[PDB]
């Protein structure tokens, strides 16, 4: 039966060398699932809170407190519930915590137990995780948005756009899309090494060279796409993650490239970018509190390009409805550890689907060898995924799992190429 | 394993005394599921073709040919595939037929095998059918739209609105919604018996009295709602199924109550109805070819009420996209036997979800003791269902199955009342 | 029964974005294993060769040919053998190939099948992989040598030594050793900023600074160790990977720091290093063909430091015996894919144990999410491991698996700290 | 599961008619393994002591109270541990005893439980007892060293060496080595009968003739090897067990053959023997405490012959490290009941492997029908075994078990002939 019997937790290291929680759920017969909780560089004001130790051990980032919370409190609080009742167990956890941010028990411990329970339920049904979480109709493979060139808050560089991403929208299958992405990645590596720029990978596997500006970066990416043998826009498109909050001082304006601008001038810069390049999506173009500027930008360019809300929404339904009503950000970015449980994740992605918003399962800066977000991007049928460059196998494990998913589907699979970017 | 071993078929009677197909799929384990194929009265032409015998036996409606087709072709054509690969088996069937409307093998045989395969896959996973088809997040119980008063193409009467439906949107749970529906039904029965009107149930369990007109019918329904002890609009709302095609002569106009009117005057009549009554939804307000009039009506009153497309769309994605682009009919009506397979059903309901359209799992005129559309309306989370009045247990089996579903969910369940009719 | 039933391979991406092989050997019971084959940055003249595709697809590095080889020949050539007869299957493969380098079938396909059948002959007995491969006495956790600072043939800067490593030899347990390593890593990450340098991770997770020379690098590392809160030598030692072949022009001397030197001069440089720093191990100090210089260096400084043979031996027993005879390289470096199969690895490590040589299970430049070298370094009881810096979770997966191994052992485990570097 | 459930013990007779202990560890599954504890003719000053009854029953050698120690203390003290954790259970026993030589509970009541659990941690995994203890690479069949001619402390004779042994190093396989040993044995039996001597078997199956001097014994053995059809040195070597502690009066000297001699004289006697005969190994050449003479003898001839201590080390790691650092003897005998547990045995054999010492699993004077030392000599890959002459089926059971092992290996097996005696 799918009734929880044991809940264990241990402390491991994530892809960046910081501690994190690993939860192992054992069912009565022997079904034994294991899930590790990813982490993020920016805490925010609305996400769930990670319960860190604090002090001098591990630089104050130990998670012995969350491990102890799982081993003494959450364990018996879920031992005995029904695995296939995700909403039951997740409401149990959310009430056992009792706070609107889950900070008393930490979002990481709760998410670890939630995810391991979902994995054990999918293992029990003998379905594969994507089939369970998505049902019978889970057949779509997502377009990998590969962040190949890093800037902004990741390195000392003039550019302040965080992530520059390519998207192989013109590929016939998913495996060919992965091949094109890897080829563009190596072509860009060669192009960089040619101009005496640094080829030291950041935290996302993307490069961090000292480029002149955003336009020079996009032109370098276009050169790399051309050198691979493809056609920009018809085969490979471009995408941005601006993260304007990382350079927005409240009440003065967005200091961009040494020139203070209003929301209007940022929208003009974005319009120029969209004109001169085959951009298909921009993520967090303005700050997460400048709602009026966001509505202005959605009116201006919000039908020639996809507008992804990464920080303005925190995968919270309560902020998602408020952004739906005011006509902003016709796209969501689903990070599973910004909400704390799988159930609220599915609810927010449903709420964003029924509002005309595309979604995009995304990764964190500190990931692990867990490849669940691939299964989750296939199950919910998002048709987009953002899980880094084809390097640093914490990022490549996701692509490998998507390859295995496509092979397991077989003739049923469909690649969501160019059907995810109509504009 | 979920690999198909045997496929049988027999000929049974539906709720109206006409033959239909019953398919029994037996898996290797011992999982043995059966499913019967419903059949409606009105064929919208675009929908899949129902392969009948023709002749003198059973009035020319025998289905011995579909039974033979299942026993000689489809059986070995699916024996050996993987049950959980719904899209695999359904594409196998659709190619084995080879026609754009499945007329060579009939939509009924193909749908019977599809549904029995889905039932055996859900039984294999040991999940319940709604949990399988909907995943982990299948928790919403739909608002039952109970057709209590029949007119139009169902009896000799001055009214030409086909179905008059009530909807308990104000109930706290699903059980109380069913109770309120049954109480309104019996109150209306008493109100009818008082005025010496006929209490002979039609094909939907609804009554067929010789009332003056649409307004008199709605006033009688409001009297019945008041006599039950509830408040019209706050507790119970009203709904219409016009089926205008049943009185639309092409090139002349909608002959309503002996007066030929254009689309404009029909929209004015509908606006008057919406004003004087708490109508929340109208289904097929105009013909299925008067696209311009439909766009006009969607612009005029298509934000004060729900516009359900029953015939203008036939659960076909190719017509659904075309109706999406032209701004028409912000609601779909999902009939499983108008498309022929479960897979295309799920695809059309997905396509209508991501377009701002609410859906509504619906029944046919000739049903059976099969309660699959209840599980299907819970799984896809439509939040609405149309399965007749609480009588004629081919209609009540669905409500009973929804009660069992709610009991099995428990604390996780949520009634979709007042969240499915914002206007 | 542990008899092989199926063997199937697919093509995936490794940690560097290049293709590689992944084999999945199922057993007649249900045991289903999976092992991906690593590949290094640079190979030599004596190891087994990888069967790459060549051409334009994937930059000429596709492995579709090795996948096809597994699926047509290696598959049926082992289906039916006994899993626990590791010495049977590996000789079967080695004869089926027929060449001294496994060129006909590629070392990668052979190694994939070897490792996967080993992971199934350990999963069958329900033992854990380390307990199987090592027996009942497998209880020692190795000292992690963490490559934190990269140089030489990687960042093309003024440094020539390839890998600078730290080794927490003074820790009480393994988990504290991992903590100390991570803390030294994060301290160096800040010392770099405090000396105006870059924090771009290389291929091993180590940093790529533009520091003056070798001595400056060791001084920077010592500063980071002091800033972490530990004591150099008593808590944390140091290590080197000279990789002399990358700067040795045959017929002339080693070109170091811009000067041509003889073997004697390099030995004096290494002695000056051993002087002012707590170096415990140097790897490949001279080229893999300068045997006489190797004997000289072994007799000179082979009593005060460990001498690791990385290229002078390729995990080949036939070269290992010769290096044993002439008195060189008191330590071996075990890379599993430089010999092509598990059995030859076990034989070479046995041969190096019975000769007074310490061993060190090592990683390749392109790894995957496979964590077999952790189990293998616990099983053979090497007491040392070299698997990169605590970053880039293709490196951190090994440390996480070693943590799980220590937790599973419990009181039995012993950390081999300060018992692996007597000199 | 490998969790101990029941532990029993009874008192049986060994090969010499003295009582001994027989333990029967049972597992929860049904795994039921028994193991009898051997006992030597004479103990020393550092082994673990046997807990004899003392008194008049069985000549004071009863073990009725070591049988009781297992049924009242050790039983519940191990019932519940994990079989595959040899380190765990063996440390549990060693602490439950609490003495430096296991005297409180006897070194026979503990070793029985150790062995009978290991015979269930191998029976459970369905591996054979030799694959478990040695892993997957256990393939080497040892060179049988057959003691065919007894002298010294065994019979009233002018011979001073204890055991004269032959070793078929030139055989192609193990079965041919056993055949050659048996043929030499019968040839010697015929030569003895033909030269007017006695054929009374000692405690090892070897003969006890009344011959004069060592040289005459080696000449008899060489004549038997010649008469068998072989040639000394190329086919069959020779070996000695001086056991010189049995005639070393401390402070006076090695009185033998009517000459009191110092350690220096014995080295010349051994050198003369080594010259005139093809000796490959001498066991206990000088004494249990004459360390300086041992170092001298190791310097003198310790690279032209193997030096076995057996008594100078007692399979105790503590004395082994001292003998390593002083580098006295090139080899040791691994007697499992001189250390008390299986774990400490493996630890000492590992410690002596990594020091340049070859090992030799050996038997005791009083053995049983237990054939564990064969499985243990092939698992640790010692390449040598000393288990008596091919007679007295307590000694032949070991050879029969090695034959079964060689048959079960198949093509994987390798005979360690002439690779175990390079000198
Ligand atoms: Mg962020
Ligand atoms: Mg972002
Ligand atoms: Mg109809
Ligand atoms: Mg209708
Ligand atoms: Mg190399
Ligand atoms: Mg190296
Ligand atoms: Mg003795
Ligand atoms: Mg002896």
């Amino acid at each position: 039966m799918p009734i929880i019997e044991q809940v264990r937790a241990r402390e491991i290291l994530d892809s960046r060398g910081n501690p994190t929680v690993e939860v192992e759920v054992a069912l009565i017969d022997g079904t034994f699932a294991r899930a590790a909780v990813p982490s993020g560089a920016s805490t925010g004001e609305h996400e769930a809170v990670e319960l860190r130790d604090g002090g001098d051990r591990y630089g104050g980032k130990g998670v012995q407190k969350a491990v102890q919370a799982v081993l003494d409190e959450i364990g018996p609080a879920v031992i005995g519930l029904n695995a296939d009742d995700q909403r039951l167990v997740d409401q149990a956890l959310v009430d056992l915590d009792g706070t609107p941010d889950k900070s008393r028990l930490g979002g990481n411990a709760i998410l670890g137990v939630s995810l391991a329970v979902a994995k054990a339920a999918a293992d029990s049904a003998e379905l594969p995780l994507f089939r369970y979480v998505g049902g019978p109709n889970a057949h779509i493979l997502p377009v990998p948005m590969m962040n190949i060139l890093n800037g902004g808050a990741h390195a000392d560089t003039a550019v302040d756009i965080q992530e520059f991403m390519v998207a192989p929208i013109g590929a016939p299958s998913f495996v060919e899309a992965l091949r094109w992405g890897a080829e563009v990645y190596h072509a860009l590596k060669s192009v960089l090494k040619k101009e005496g720029l640094s080829t030291g990978l950041g935290d996302e596997g993307g490069f961090a060279p000292d480029v002149a500006g955003t336009t020079a970066a996009l032109d370098l990416i276009s050169r790399a796409i051309e050198s691979a043998g493809l056609r920009p826009g018809a085969d490979v498109a471009l995408a941005l993650d601006a993260a304007a909050t990382e350079f927005f001082t409240d009440g003065t304006g967005y200091v961009f490239e040494g020139t203070t601008r209003t929301a209007d001038q940022m929208t003009e810069f974005y319009a120029g970018l969209l004109g001169a390049y085959p951009l298909v999506s921009i993520e967090d173009p303005l700050s997460e509190d400048d709602w009026d500027g966001w509505a202005a930008l959605t009116a201006s360019i919000g039908d020639r390009v996809q507008i992804v809300g990464d920080d303005i929404f925190v995968t919270n339904p309560e902020r998602l409805e408020e952004g739906i009503e005011r006509g902003v950000a016709n796209a969501l970015l689903v990070k599973v550890n910004q909400i704390g449980t799988l159930t609220e994740t599915l609810d927010a992605v449903t709420l964003a689907h029924h509002g005309g918003y595309r979604t995009m399962i995304s990764h964190r800066s500190g990931e692990t060898e867990d490849t669940m977000i691939a299964d989750l991007a296939v199950a919910i049928g998002s048709g987009q995924i953002k899980t880094g460059a084809p390097a640093r196998s914490e990022r490549v494990a996701k692509y490998n799992q998507l390859l295995r998913i496509e092979e397991a589907l077989g003739d049923a699979a469909r690649y969501a190429g160019d059907l995810a970017f109509p504009r």
